[PDB]
């Protein structure tokens, strides 16, 4: 079990809070921000509306197109692991890597967060954009891009030259899917779309409607592959969006041609000007 209390992080204070109506219910929150939930020994329970829609958009994608017995899955950040604790349970042969920044985080979520073993979720303590720039053609199946989540994302996750070595490192066809936070003129999930289009063929989203409609901040699941995602009046669009209405937070799924429309202006984002400094 984990004990509740305040853990001093490498780069986060880490607080686990029992749920008071949930048996073995935890809440992970990293600099006084949830960020993940668990319950022990129910590894497919996922209380983040964002996760929840990650699990839907990816599931549906994987079912269709991908070989689930082999599975690899990199998660570039993912607050308690609960992510590739989730897919590693969906798929049982599947392979999750995580890249974790924090050693503490990575240390407790191996003690703690009810994980499998490795290599079925394999946790990596490193830089992920250094990693994503290191990957190897076809290396991985699918990318989850999940990294601070509750801010805006750091730059450097969010330009074309990421999303290249993203592409490099996917197999032929594979999926790209990121979790972006963005206030509601979305500039920012606008701005990451322009650059995914530019390097992947395909896109879609899966949004938060009040964020959308400007009512507060909000989770755009952005998805970029050179695979066809499924267009709106399919029956795997109803199948996913059934999905989506079954959380708190009742989401739409958005096919390619709105995508188009809705980033179409967008300027996408180039890596800045070296600003090393030599002695």
């Amino acid at each position: 079990t984990p004990i509740a209390g305040t853990y001093e992080g490498e780069y986060s204070v880490i607080e686990l809070e029992a749920d008071s109506y949930t048996t073995d219910g935890w809440l992970i929150s990293i600099n006084g921000v949830p960020s993940s939930h668990i319950v022990l020994g129910q590894p497919q329970a996922l209380e983040f509306e964002y996760m929840r829609w990650i699990a839907t958009g990816a599931r549906a994608f994987i079912d269709a197109h991908q070989d689930a017995s082999k599975l690899r899955i990199t998660h570039l950040g993912g607050g308690a692991c609960t992510m590739a604790r989730y897919f590693a349970d969906v798929y049982p042969q599947s392979r999750n890597t995580v890249v974790e920044l924090d050693a503490e985080l990575a240390r407790l979520s191996r003690e703690w967060f009810d994980i499998p073993r490795a290599p079925r979720v394999k946790i990596r303590v490193d830089d992920a954009r250094m990693v994503a720039e290191s990957f190897t053609p076809a290396s991985r199946d699918v990318i989850i891009r999940d990294v601070f989540a509750g801010a805006i994302t750091p730059q450097n996750f969010t330009t074309v030259e990421f999303f290249e070595h993203c592409h490099r490192g996917l197999a032929p066809g594979g999926l790209y899917v990121a979790n972006c936070g963005d206030h509601s003129d979305l500039r920012g999930a606008k701005s990451e779309l322009a650059g995914m289009m530019e390097v992947f063929e395909h896109v879609a989203v899966i949004a938060d409607p009040p964020m959308l409609k400007g009512r507060r901040y909000g989770n755009i699941i952005l998805m970029g592959s050179d695979t066809e995602f499924f267009s709106s009046n399919s029956t795997e669009a109803s199948a996913i969006t059934r999905e989506l209405l079954g959380g708190g937070v009742p989401a739409q799924y958005k096919d390619e041609s709105w995508v188009r429309k809705f980033a179409s202006g967008a300027q996408a984002r180039h890596d800045g000007v070296s600003t090393l400094q030599m002695p």
